[PDB]
């Protein structure tokens, strides 16, 4: 009975759809004060957020070059934002700097909004396939005379600001762009002040 | 003030603590029943869970060995139950199989508990740090005679079914059996569905 069991999982994986937006949204209730209050602390103590950008994972250090390193110590604060009712997968990817060599004043504030939605694909034998496709705006970034961190070609690896410029809608682009959006709003924002007592607790290798 | 900041951050994610551990409840709450209904579907389609072990890649094909895969033909259910009501962490994890050439008819479900705590050590500077412990009581597996998988000695590399042995608090085993934990907890089994789905659908292709 096959096509019946495989009719009830189809069935099925709605209701699991349904209550994943239940707790998204029980999860922005609960947790969205709590990174309000978690920001207006943060952003009193110097070089917190390039310490955990560096010490995450290589899911980010795969993209922090020395020289994004230097913009990054200017960064004064991250905020992830679930902003979207009506998708509430949709995040808004803000980071905050400093004045600084590389970004013109009137531009201090970079945000990212990544769409979230679920589409579909046909496949081998042209069968539907439910995906969830990640896209966003190009961001235009303001940067001062010779600092800009945008590569022209994907024949140069990408950088963390190239995150900025990423779209999800090349089939050329060898940016994972989704992977990191992932990672940014699920572990190194949520897991940020950990981050960054443990590397303030590492040790060196010798 | 880096020592008031501190002070409050430390606070904070007390807060942010009990938030996670009421969404985590949250969501074993609404997600049970509908794993429960599942699970009374894949039981009757045979070999669902073999499909989505071998499509899993390669934190489970590590460890799969020939013989492995020949019990793990007769795998009827993988159910995770998250029975520890104080500690949504927890869980069991059941694989219950056909009569087989391995294991006695009186030990036809293999039910692994795996719990979690929040641990404290000191580093070589003298400070308590936290670590998320997981630990397991050893599962004794009734196998037909000369059948046991379990391998001799913490020597030769472990197969799949080292896991049940596997609790955690042996100094050096290389069975890393936390990161399976996870794995089979968050990934497999709620994405068994896509895992068979999708292998289905490759070896369609072929």
């Amino acid at each position: 009975e096959a096509a019946q069991a495989f009719e009830n999982l189809a069935n099925l994986e709605q209701e699991f759809g349904k209550a994943e937006i239940e707790i998204l949204k029980k999860q922005n209730e609960l947790f969205q004060p709590l990174f309000e209050q978690r920001r207006d602390i943060l952003k009193t103590i110097n070089n917190f957020w390039v310490v955990v950008l560096e010490a995450a994972g290589d899911e980010i250090s795969q993209y922090i070059t020395p020289e994004d390193s230097v913009l990054l110590e200017k960064l004064e604060n991250i905020y992830v934002e679930r902003f979207n009712e009506k998708e509430p997968r949709d995040v808004r990817i803000s980071l905050t700097f400093q004045p600084n060599e590389y970004l013109q004043d009137d531009n201090l504030t970079l945000v990212k909004e990544v769409r979230i939605k679920e589409e579909k694909a046909k496949d081998d034998e042209g069968l539907e396939k439910k995906i969830t496709k990640y896209t966003s705006q190009p961001v235009d970034i303001h940067w001062k005379p010779g600092k800009s961190l945008f590569r022209k070609n994907k024949k140069l690896p990408p950088n963390f600001f190239d995150y900025f410029q990423w779209t999800g809608e090349e089939e050329d682009d060898d940016f994972d762009g989704a992977t990191l959006t992932i990672f940014l709003a699920e572990d190194l924002f949520p897991n940020a002040v950990k981050y960054f007592t443990e590397a303030m607790t590492e040790e060196a290798s010798d």
